[PDB]
């Protein structure tokens, strides 16, 4: 079967693991360790494709794991604002590591299910049109976009192999 090793990134507290957890284990996590870096594992249909997921939980960070992904989920809380600016030093960072602009990525505007929003998806949609990348948001709570965000990252790095 397909392969494709995944990065989560972002500031701490987006929610990395709430969306890696509710992904793997389909339970909401309300308090995961933020100092915990972890890998995991799911056998996935996609598009008719048996796909092994390789996901790493980053807790933020090095070159080395942004040489090893594949794909990479840029994520953000849409409740916070320096979260959302934060995600150029990601992009900056991979870029740079990768030495490509055109890196399969995605950026997730995570806890969609909060009414306390001061990153509108106007301000969302605008940054991923720059990266040239999909816009997904999510909520780890409700699971509301998080298949979406995941398997849009494994399509996109299937088209990266593709060209
Ligand atoms: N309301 C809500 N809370 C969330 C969501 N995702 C994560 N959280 C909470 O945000 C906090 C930080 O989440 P965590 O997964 O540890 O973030 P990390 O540091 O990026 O891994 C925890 O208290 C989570 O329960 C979400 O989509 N909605
Ligand atoms: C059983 N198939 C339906 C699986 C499938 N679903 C897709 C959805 C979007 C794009 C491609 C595909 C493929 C394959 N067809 C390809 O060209 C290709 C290239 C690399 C792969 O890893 C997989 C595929
Ligand atoms: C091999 N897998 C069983 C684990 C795993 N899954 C990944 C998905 C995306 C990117 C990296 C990885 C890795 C590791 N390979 C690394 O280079 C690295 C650096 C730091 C880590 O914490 C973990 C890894
Ligand atoms: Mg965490
Ligand atoms: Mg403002």
């Amino acid at each position: 079967m397909t392969e494709y090793k995944l990065v989560v990134v972002g500031a701490g507290g987006v929610g990395k693991s709430a969306l890696t957890i509710q992904l793997i284990q389909n339970h909401f996590v309300d308090e995961y360790d933020p100092t915990i870096e972890d890998s995991y594992r799911k056998q996935v249909v996609i598009d008719g494709e048996t796909c092994l997921l390789d996901i790493l939980d980053t807790a933020g960070m090095r070159d080395q794991y942004m040489r090893t992904g594949e794909g990479f989920l840029c994520v953000f809380a849409i409740n916070n604002s320096k979260s959302f600016a934060d995600i150029n030093l990601y992009r900056e960072q991979i870029k740079r590591v990768k030495d490509s602009d055109d890196v399969p990525m995605v950026l997730v505007g995570n806890k969609s299910d909060l009414p306390t929003r001061t990153v509108d998806t106007k301000q969302a949609h605008e940054l991923a049109k720059s990266y040239g990348i999909p816009f997904i948001e999510t909520s780890a709570k409700t699971r509301q976009g998080v298949e979406d965000a995941f398997y849009t990252l494994v399509r996109e790095i299937r088209q990266y192999r593709m060209k």
